């Protein structure tokens, strides 16, 4: 029921995550808000996700490849996201970033 969300500042920390985070890979939001996502991604698929992120913020939206996500319990899940840059209202500076994230596995 809904997409399931998430929202970050430029640093890709995140501001925001789907409260079903727990239900899928044990964390709750409070255990994510402030962490950046990249810490949570798999070193195998760091690079090709910093250029789905170079390409959304020259372009404005992306797509990722499957990757892989860090769970709480020190596994990982294959997951796929979906982002957007979002204007902040003060210029360059205040855009951030939301995104839908899918289960692959
Ligand atoms: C380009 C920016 C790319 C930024 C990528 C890095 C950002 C955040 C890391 C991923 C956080 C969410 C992981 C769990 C996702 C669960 C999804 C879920 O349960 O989906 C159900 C759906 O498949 C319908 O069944």
């Amino acid at each position: 029921r809904g997409a399931f969300l998430s929202r970050h500042s430029l640093d890709m920390k995140f501001t925001y995550c789907d409260d079903r985070i727990a239900e899928v890979a044990g964390y709750s939001p409070d255990d994510l808000i402030g962490c950046s996502a990249y810490e949570y991604i798999h070193a195998l698929d760091s690079d090709a996700v910093s250029k789905s992120i170079h390409t959304l913020l020259s372009k404005g939206q992306a797509v990722t490849g499957q990757y892989r996500f860090l769970a709480r319990s020190g596994g990982y899940l294959w997951t796929q996201t979906q982002a957007t840059v979002v204007s902040g209202g003060r210029g360059p500076q205040s855009e951030s970033i939301v995104c839908v994230h899918f289960l692959i596995s």
